[PDB]
DNA sequence: CCGGTATGACAGCCGCG
DNA sequence: GCGGCTGTCATACCG
């Protein structure tokens, strides 16, 4: 097997590596590495090494790292260029791997732990870390075992010894329904004291000492509450041996509001499962919380205990062990469905990076190139501490807020990365500049041709046309791997169709699957002597072909993953390659090509439908065009269709043969132009919108810019069953509106387009009455709590002071002393409620944690006070107003024609 | 250490017989 | 004060 790294760390003047060898041992090495970095040299002097510019370079090799950025040092303190990868880690992984890493998972170990810590005096600390740990739950991925420390005596209570046989019983037969999946994998370790049970765990920690460390808030809790309380008990060199290196470091990681502190264990590759989620979910959620996410994804029941937390250990502590795994199994759970640590190491390996920086898309990029520069034997620049300014960015059209009934979207692909390819952008390839006309003579074609020899770009920048950029090449390469490993799914997935016809007919003898590649589709020499085998051997053969099916796609993923994250990376002036002029010429491109076929669309639909000067694209935002299909429509008549689906069917094949080619045929000409490189900008048909056909509905409506709601019937060439509503910008996609309420908008949105005027009313009429008896949680609005001591006065309202912070401190006076209750942590979200004047607080609102319900202090005079008349329009009527006003429609029964003027 | 533009809510300011 | 208008801040969205 082929060797690979698991960790990698610099300590002085060695760095530290743990890493599998060519047996499948995990071995770890001290290594002097002698880095090497590059300075400006003459051109009498021959090398082999170049500069991204072609400028010649001289190998500089030094006797350790010390040296090294020491003289990078010197370098700043004059004025020159220190040429190479100043981060010595990096180019250490680059020279022990030179190849393309192939990483087998069954040897990393990767563990996820989950510690729990009774307090009666609120949230326990992890700096202070001043309460016993009780329990953790410890899993290792190599063992596939949960090791589970229960402590038994504690200032807290004593208690018996936790039962795995009542663990496996049904919740109405004593509680705790720890799955049939694991219960065979618990390993139970019981202790008489805290100290007996911290030192196993620090034992055990050396014999399984984890590469990829997981969890729940893992980063921010459990490694600094376990860290700090055995520094405390037994000292810093006891504490320091969750290390491997035993090196820590106390690092403190600072927003834009507040400060907190973490640890740092050299040696380890940290992957917080909340952070995880965070980056790559792509789903903002009202909770970050385990049970509320596990909810969500795993559609699993509410993990219930009696009491508080600070109690439970005391009396039940058979549900308290149980929870503490089973905390554990849902992180694990979650991993399967999302992959995210499958991912996050493909991602690492591919780039040679430590695994913790693909939460960086800075880092990965800036070794990806670094690899194939490496190839080339070329230097990469220096990072040159570039100031912040904000380059222009994205146009988006201001639509008429009005209603639309049919409409049929055009969507640019890869818009940006295109972009880059297109024009050659690349911080080598910069050609020159041309003095610039404003964006609209650009658009409307009038200012004269740019230039006659070099790729160019609306703001004023030019790009050689016969290099090839360093950027563009390596985009495309990912472009290209994209593309190839298509050629392996698609490939297993011709195969696979002959399976089931294969096991149809089959004859057994003797199982021999043959060593065939799946990746590479199968031809008539192999497929007429691969049908006759036997039976049994014919389901490997579909295991290892579904195996590379799934395989082709996660890579295929990883692939779009990076050609995303280019252009943000690009746009960060911490970046290697960060060129402003550069990030702000593909954006203006980006402007230009936007706004160019909007100008094209229009001028060829209005020859095709007779008009002149009319506009039939309505909206327009960064890559995507939507176009008003009424007149496409009323040029055949609405009654001529008769089902809905007959009139999808020819927008469908207008867009294909009429509009696709006249869009084609405008961007070529933009290509031609700017004297681009190579022709990009390939668009095509997303979305067709409308109402069901011989119905009231209005089928789509604008408020605003990303404020719209469409129903939807076809998707590039899917067509729904039933028609789906993508609504976009408005309340029901927004985090901060009630669940409830989301709900009856999103029902109220969509009896407006599917049903019309006359449902609406009926609907609203009677969502108004029974709308006080729906749940208290399902109708409070989520905030982020942020800056709530820059506002705090006293616990007072201060100058400028927010309503969701309003209602914060009128939760600090509600559970003033009470130490028990819940704290509301800074950067966690809350629920916010409206009380009515006249309420026993102090202010008009009352904020409390999200994901939780309200303590029991105050919920017995909360769910009294709060005022739904003022709820009921803050939320529901206010925003429904917005919808109905924009689509010239009435909520209610009978309203005024002229309350819509703005009159006197 | 991946620009654009919406709504809610507050506070300054101007003219308000 | 009572609305209107506008700058600001905070939050959360669209690509």
């Amino acid at each position: 097997m082929k060797e690979f790294y698991l960790t990698v760390e610099q300590i002085g003047d060695s760095i530290f590596e743990r890493y599998i060898d060519s047996n499948g041992r995990e071995r770890t090495r001290e290594v002097e590495y002698k880095p090497s970095l590059f300075a400006h040299c003459p051109e009498s002097q021959a090398t082999k090494y170049f500069d991204i510019y072609g400028k010649p370079c001289t190998r500089k090799l030094f006797a350790n790292m010390r040296d090294a950025s020491q003289w990078i040092k010197r370098m700043e303190d004059i004025g020159l260029e220190a040429l190479g990868m100043d981060d010595f880690k990096l180019a250490y992984l680059s020279d022990t791997y030179n190849y393309e890493i192939k990483y087998d998972h069954t040897k990393i170990r990767v563990a996820n732990f989950d510690i729990e810590v009774t307090s009666p005096d609120g949230f326990p600390e992890p700096s202070q870390a001043k309460h016993p740990i009780d329990a953790i739950t410890h899993y290792d991925s190599i063992d596939d075992r949960f090791y589970v420390f229960d402590l038994l005596n504690s200032p807290y209570g004593n208690v018996e010894e936790w039962s795995i046989e009542i663990a496996a019983k049904l919740q109405e037969q004593g509680g705790d329904e720890v799955p049939s999946e694991i219960i065979d994998k618990i390993i139970y370790m019981p202790f008489d004291n805290e100290k007996e049970l911290l030192m196993e765990y620090l034992n055990f920690w050396q014999q399984k000492t984890p590469v990829i460390l997981t969890g729940w808030n893992v980063e921010s809790f459990a490694i600094p509450y376990v860290y700090n309380r055995i520094k405390n008990i037994f000292g810093e060199s006891t504490a320091k041996r969750l290390s491997p290196h035993r090196k820590t470091r106390v690092k403190v990681i600072e927003n834009m509001y507040g400060s907190r502190e973490i640890i740092t264990l050299f040696g380890i590759s940290v992957l917080d499962y909340i952070d995880l989620y965070k980056k790559f979910s792509f789903t903002n959620q009202p909770s970050y919380s385990l049970d509320y996410i596990s909810e969500f994804e795993l559609n699993v029941g509410k993990l219930k205990y009696d009491g508080p937390i600070s109690k439970l250990r005391e009396s039940n502590h058979q549900r308290y062990i149980s929870y503490n795994i089973i905390a554990v199994y849902r992180v694990l759970q979650i991993d399967a469905k999302r992959q995210f640590i499958n991912l996050s190491l493909d991602m690492g390996y591919y780039a040679k990076i430590q695994i913790q920086s693909v939460f960086s898309p800075i880092k990965t990029w800036d070794a990806i190139i670094f690899n194939s520069l490496k190839e080339q034997n070329k230097v990469i620049p220096q990072g040159r501490s570039h100031p912040v300014q904000p380059y222009p960015g994205a146009f988006v059209k201001e639509p008429i807020p009005n209603r639309y009934k049919y409409v049929m979207s055009f969507d640019l692909t890869s818009l940006y990365p295109s972009i880059i390819r297109q024009v050659n952008i690349s911080p080598e390839t910069i050609a020159g500049t041309f003095k610039v006309a404003p964006l609209h003579d650009y658009i409307n074609a009038v200012a004269e041709r740019p230039s006659d020899v070099y790729s160019c770009s609306p703001n004023g920048m030019m790009y050689y046309k016969d290099r090839d950029g360093v950027v563009p090449t390596e985009i495309t390469k990912v472009f290209n791997q994209r593309k190839e490993h298509k050629g392996y799914m698609l490939a297993a997935q011709r195969n696979g169709e002959i399976i089931k016809e294969a096991l149809h007919n089959p004859n057994l003898s003797v199982d021999e699957p043959l060593d065939v590649d799946y990746r590479f589709d199968f031809s008539d020499e192999i497929k007429e002597k691969i049908k006759k085998l036997s039976a049994k051997s014919l389901n490997e053969m579909l295991f290892r072909a579904q195996r590379t099916e799934v395989a082709g796609m996660t890579a295929q993923i990883n692939r779009k993953l990076l050609i995303n994250s280019l252009y943000g990376a690009l746009g960060n002036v911490w970046f290697r390659y960060y060129d402003l002029r550069n990030a702000t010429a593909i954006t203006t491109f980006g402007q230009m090509a936007l706004q160019w076929i909007e100008r094209k669309v229009n001028e060829y639909l209005n020859e095709v439908c007779g008009t002149e000067g009319e506009a039939f694209v309505l909206y327009g935002d960064t890559d995507s065009i939507y176009v008003s299909a009424d007149k496409i429509i009323d040029k055949v008549g609405e009654s001529k269709f008769r089902d809905t689906n007959h009139w999808v069917d020819f927008l469908d094949k207008f867009a294909r043969e009429r509009m696709e080619p006249a869009i084609d045929r405008g961007f070529r000409e933009m290509c031609e132009y700017m004297n681009n490189k190579q022709h990009l900008m390939f668009m095509d048909r997303e979305a067709i919108a409308g109402p069901p056909l011989g119905s009231k509905g209005i089928g789509g409506f604008w408020t605003g810019k990303k404020r719209y709601a469409l129903n939807v019937w076809d998707m590039e060439g899917t067509r729904y069953a039933e028609p789906k509503l993508k609504i976009m910008g408005l309340e029901t996609q927004k985090s901060s509106t009630p669940k409830a309420v989301q709900k009856a908008l999103k029902e109220c949105i969509r009896r407006m387009l599917q049903e019309g005027e006359e449902s609406l009313q009926e609907y609203f009429k009677e969502f108004e009455k029974e709308f006080r008896q729906l749940n208290y949680i399902s109708i409070a609005s989520v905030s982020s709590a942020n800056n709530i001591a820059k506002y705090d006065v006293g616990g007072f309202p201060g100058p400028k002071c927010p309503f969701h912070i309003r209602g914060i401190l009128t939760y600090n006076r509600a559970i003033k002393g009470n130490i028990d209750a819940p704290q509301v942590v800074e950067g966690e979200k809350v629920y916010v409620l409206p009380l009515r004047e006249g309420n026993p607080f102090g202010d008009k609102c009352i904020a409390w944690p999200s994901g939780t319900e309200i303590t029991d202090l105050i919920k017995d005079d909360v769910l009294h006070w709060m005022d739904y008349t003022v709820l009921l329009e803050k939320t529901f009527i206010k925003p429904l107003e917005g919808f109905t006003s924009a689509a010239k429609l009435d909520y209610e029964k009978k309203a005024s024609l002229f309350d819509m003027f703005d009159f006197h």
